[PDB]
């Protein structure tokens, strides 16, 4: 019933299209359109990777410290580190690191 593993480009495209239709808060409804994926999965894929919005251009020291400790722990695993930062996607973190923390 439920599928696991990597998100395909087709699935990512689908989530974006459905968010435009239902908005960023009917995750269970959006999930009905994706084979084997549930609301929670779609929600996290959006907030941790797909969301194109930029709401905060500055970073706090608390965020930097979390990234630094996670990097020592895991290395350059942006997708995993993104799970630890409430308002950041993996790409946001990757760029912040290479231009300010590296
Ligand atoms: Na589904
Ligand atoms: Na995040």
């Amino acid at each position: 019933e439920l599928i696991k593993g990597p998100w395909t480009k087709e699935e990512d495209q689908r989530v974006i299209k459905l968010v435009q239709k239902y908005g960023p808060k009917r995750w269970s409804v959006i999930a009905k359109h994706l084979k084997g994926r549930i609301g929670k999965q779609c929600r996290e894929r959006w907030h941790n990777h797909l969301n194109p919005e930029v709401k905060k251009t500055s970073w706090t020291e608390e965020e930097d410290r979390i990234i630094y400790q996670a990097h020592k722990r895991l290395g350059n695993r942006w997708a995993e580190i993104a799970k630890l930062l409430p308002g950041r996607t993996d790409n946001a973190i990757k760029n912040h690191w290479n231009s300010t923390m590296r």
